[PDB]
């Protein structure tokens, strides 16, 4: 029994797990990464990205998302494939082109077709736009809202749909996951791309929480079916819950409580279709290098032991 056993036994397709490169060369890492009790899916936290892929215009790279893809190849694990259209992670190229709406078109679109033509069939789904919203609900001002509009989104989602016209495609944002402004444009983008006739199958709701301070079951699942009375599916993509250190007994209890609340809300959720955390140890966790302060925020602490919070999961999860 695992975390992915009792995702699937209710109905879930995967418990999944983010991971990077330079972790597959730790033998004890992947041991656990390659547990399919524990892990059904993975998605590549760093060589699907634009900055990876398209170092320089119209020259592609992907042996470093090829290498996790085989990896969950070998375990026979799902991939969600992450992410073409995004402000961050951007090569100098695209953040430095004196470019008309015409000529950075041209570019996303072949960005696009390239990236998802060469991964067609290997993908259950696609974060096709990360993070196009601002906090109150207006747009995020990247280069491709800028020179291009809005319709840069459902243009993306309807490229990515020509090339690969099976796997799902998903908006994936954080601060969605509870009711407010930014959520109810969340929902106004799923609405807006199937006003252009586009294609979009999923919400991708990233789920950076901190502890104590997360979305209560109640309203994560109110939001849930916010998305899914939409005819479309919804997954918590990026699931942490970082904590204001020092870490303590209390605030690893907190944490489980925290955890429990969001996988119950999805298994609460028909059309919820799985959680990913990003990565599942702390040792390798994003949050300590960008908030300060804050870490310890995954179900395995940094010496790949299970914390309260992996029984939190398995709680939420009805095991
Ligand atoms: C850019 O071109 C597209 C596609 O023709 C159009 O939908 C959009 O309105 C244009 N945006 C701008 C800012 O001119």
């Amino acid at each position: 029994a695992g975390l992915n056993t009792a995702a699937k036994a209710k109905g879930l397709k995967y418990f999944g797990s983010a991971t990077d490169n330079p972790e597959l060369t730790d033998s004890a890492y992947v041991a656990q990464l390659s547990n399919t009790d524990d892990f059904g899916q993975i998605t590549p936290g760093n060589s699907m990205k634009w900055d990876a892929t398209e170092p320089s215009q119209n020259s592609f790279s992907f042996a470093n998302g090829d290498a996790v893809v085989n990896l969950a190849n070998k375990n026979g694990q799902l991939m969600r494939c992450h992410t073409l259209v995004w402000h961050s992670q951007l090569p100098n190229w695209v953040s430095s082109g004196s470019w008309t709406n015409a000529t950075l078109l041209a570019a996303m679109k072949n960005h696009i077709t390239n990236v998802v033509t060469h991964y067609k069939g290997k993908c259950y789904a696609w974060d096709v736009v990360n993070e196009a919203l601002n906090e109150d609900g207006t747009f995020r001002n990247s280069v491709f809202y800028q020179i291009i509009g809005p319709a840069y989104i459902p243009i993306a989602f309807a490229t990515a749909a020509a090339a690969d016209p099976d796997v799902k495609l998903y908006y994936n944002d954080y601060n969605i996951e509870y009711s407010g402004a930014k959520a109810t444009a969340a929902q106004n983008i799923v609405k807006m791309i199937k006003a252009y006739g586009a294609k979009i199958d999923g919400v991708g709701l990233q789920a950076h929480f901190i502890v104590g301070s997360t979305p209560s079951q109640s309203d994560l699942t109110t939001v849930l079916k916010g998305y899914t009375a939409l005819g479309v599916e919804v997954a918590y993509t990026e699931l942490d819950i970082r904590m204001q250190l020092p870490s303590t007994a209390a605030k690893l209890a907190q944490q489980s409580t925290d955890f429990q609340g969001v996988a119950a809300a999805c298994v609460s959720t028909t059309g919820c279709v799985g959680v990913t955390i990003w990565d599942w140890t702390d040792k390798y966790s994003w949050v300590p290098s960008v908030f300060q302060g804050y870490g310890a925020p995954l179900p395995w602490d940094e010496n790949y032991v299970k914390k309260p919070a992996y029984d939190g999961l398995m709680a939420g999860l009805g095991a």
